[PDB]
């Protein structure tokens, strides 16, 4: 399945830069989704309310680091929202 004895880790900095990370555990072909369930574990902050961007271009999800062709140690700025209204389900 999912091969690679090496991980791969990056440096999530928050766009404004007071705090940085470094998510390890990474594959080539990781979805990105899977990506933001760290960053919401690490930052407490939820996969939709925390965004990430990488070289000027709104990183999207649902598809796999190989698609954007990500490079190992990559910074990418995390802009979190606000509360933003007690909306909730």
């Amino acid at each position: 399945g999912s091969s690679g004895s090496s991980g791969m880790w990056i440096q999530v900095r928050t766009i404004d830069g007071s705090k940085t990370c470094t998510i390890e555990d990474v594959s080539r072909k990781a979805t990105i989704e899977e990506l933001r369930e760290r960053v919401w574990a690490l930052f407490d902050v939820r996969p939709e309310c925390q965004r990430l961007f990488y070289r000027g271009k709104q990183l999207e999800n649902g598809y796999t680091l190989f698609d954007y062709d990500v490079g190992l140690n990559d910074i990418i700025q995390l802009l979190v929202r606000p509360d933003s209204g007690p909306s909730s389900g």
